């Protein structure tokens, strides 16, 4: 774990980061679209840095994504995969799924995934064509439906999802 990005967090023994982790954040703030895009992007980089690497992640969410000072974000069953849940299969592909919602949590502003549904039915519930639902006045909802097919060959790659979103501007 040498890695260095600059939407990697740095191997120091972690630096000290003033603004905490984006979900605890984004959860100060409820109790604008651009800003929200732009964390999406940093992490997307992240993540496009990682799977070049063939670093599979396994737990990405926005607990474990990072603001420093300057405000850039860093990486660090209801975030996992069909096939991860199933088949205890992890790839790209289910780190696809995982970014997918946490674009969503970003755009809810830290609410939990399937805030009304138990851990042992979010499954029954995937496999019936249910989705997280578009958060209220949410433009993006598609790039993050994308990554929750139920074919992982569907789901963009990492550079694929960054463009779009950095596109969107
Ligand atoms: C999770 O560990 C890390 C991973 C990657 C880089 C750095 C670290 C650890 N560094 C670090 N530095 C400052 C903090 C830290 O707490 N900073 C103060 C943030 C306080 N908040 C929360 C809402 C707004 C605010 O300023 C931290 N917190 C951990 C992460 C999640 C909960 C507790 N962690």
């Amino acid at each position: 774990k040498e890695f260095d990005h600059p939407h990697v967090a740095k191997l120091v023994i972690l630096p000290f980061m003033k603004h905490g982790d984006l979900h605890a954040f984004l959860l100060a703030s409820r109790i604008p679209l651009q800003t929200l895009v732009r964390f999406m992007v940093d992490i997307a980089c992240g993540m496009e840095y990682l799977s070049s690497r063939n670093f599979i992640h396994r737990d990405l969410a926005a607990r474990n994504c990072m603001l420093a000072e300057d405000m850039t974000v860093c990486v660090a069953v209801k975030w996992l995969a069909l096939e991860s849940l199933a088949d205890n299969l992890y790839t790209v592909h289910s780190d696809v799924w995982a970014f997918g919602v946490t674009m969503w949590e970003i755009m809810t502003r830290g609410q939990t995934p399937y805030a009304g549904i138990e851990n042992a039915e979010i499954y029954n519930y995937l496999i019936g064509g249910n989705r997280l639902k578009q958060p209220p006045e949410c433009m993006v909802y598609d790039l993050m439906y994308q990554c929750w097919s139920a074919d992982p060959k569907q789901r963009p790659s990492f550079t694929c999802l960054r463009m779009e979103l950095e596109n969107i501007l």
